[PDB]
């Protein structure tokens, strides 16, 4: 399979430009204790990331609840880099939201300043 | 000191007893993604619980949400060994519930299962 | 982009996925605890470092201390290493070098043999 | 059962303290893939640290060799918080260095930065 390769890049790159730098840190904060699940539209499978305050966690399955959970195609979920292209895709029917819309507008936020030194 | 050593007891209790077997897989699983911050009432002081697949992570502060809150004084918190104890104790006014009431069953219930 | 950084965060999330996740390799990884394993990619000319715990294994780019096992092989033989019965083979043909205790990369080789990707 | 609680709470209070700042990375470093065993002489029992980049781990049993072995009364072993405490306890006689005295002088550095 290529879903393991495909979560630890994603594990690998969420960490080195999101909780790498201490300017971070407050950004990362809002986002303790979350789990937010992706489900793959293209694909049959889900991505659920799970925010501590050192790392983000990125599973294949995950037998727990999820605080939001974001439903899109693979090629849409690189465009959640700021809280402009969210407000835009949730418009245009591209990414549905289920729960807590706060834990990926608080993710979008984080992603919208990421860096890597 | 008395704190930093206080919560790393009860890290050390709650994971040798209740994450060391694999009867307790099932019950560990409910409290998956699940923050239990837990009040003291007599030092005005709360510990906070994170459960894990592998672990449960007990701290002193946290700067998130949790699922579940309970109130009472440090002498009643160890007779959350089972749900008989829970049900008397809330019904008592010993221990205060707020948040998701499921969080602190799902961790008795877990406690039951340990001895 | 830094793809060593990047590398080494996904060799480790893999690892830790795939080695460190099944019960059934409690006994194979704990051979490994307290072991140094320096890998040098001679395609790259960089290396990886993995220190073996009881409950991870973590991937560093540097380190300026001494490891217990240092092998030296392309980017390409690298996933030949997971087969016990090949790893004697693999050292015959000069394709893999090993330094130090050879049994750091025997008993690292058979944790990965056991495992299922 | 008092042994494995131990055992736990002592991993639980290094890595609360020694392994949550980024400023102990470098004292933490000089420790990576050491083994420090700790013989307790009151009680007929031996503690094992296992120094990894993110975490210490604590070990009750362990049927390896250490980097280095340190052997004390209980009492004595929380003086074990920086560099000029060590050597005290050595020059006293109150603590025993076998191995590579570099692990346990690398181990009470990272406790002396917390
Ligand atoms: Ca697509
Ligand atoms: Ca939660
Ligand atoms: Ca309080
Ligand atoms: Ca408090
Ligand atoms: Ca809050
Ligand atoms: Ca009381
Ligand atoms: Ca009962
Ligand atoms: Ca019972
Ligand atoms: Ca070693
Ligand atoms: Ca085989
Ligand atoms: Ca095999
Ligand atoms: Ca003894
Ligand atoms: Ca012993
Ligand atoms: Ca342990
Ligand atoms: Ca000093
Ligand atoms: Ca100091």
């Amino acid at each position: 399979p290529f879903k393991p390769l495909v979560t630890a890049g994603i594990e690998s790159l969420l960490n080195t430009f999101l909780y790498r730098s201490p300017a971070l840190k407050t950004a990362r904060s809002r986002l303790l204790g979350k789990v937010l699940r992706v489900e793959v539209k293209g694909f049959s499978t889900s991505l659920i990331l799970v925010f501590s305050e050192r790392q983000v966690d990125v599973l294949g399955e995950w037998a727990g609840d999820a605080d939001c959970t974001v439903i899109a195609y693979a090629s849409v979920l690189p465009k959640l880099r700021d809280r402009q292209q969210l407000t835009a895709l949730i418009r245009s029917g591209e990414l549905e939201v289920q729960g807590d819309i706060q834990v990926v507008q608080n993710f979008v936020a984080l992603a919208d300043l990421a860096e890597f030194d």
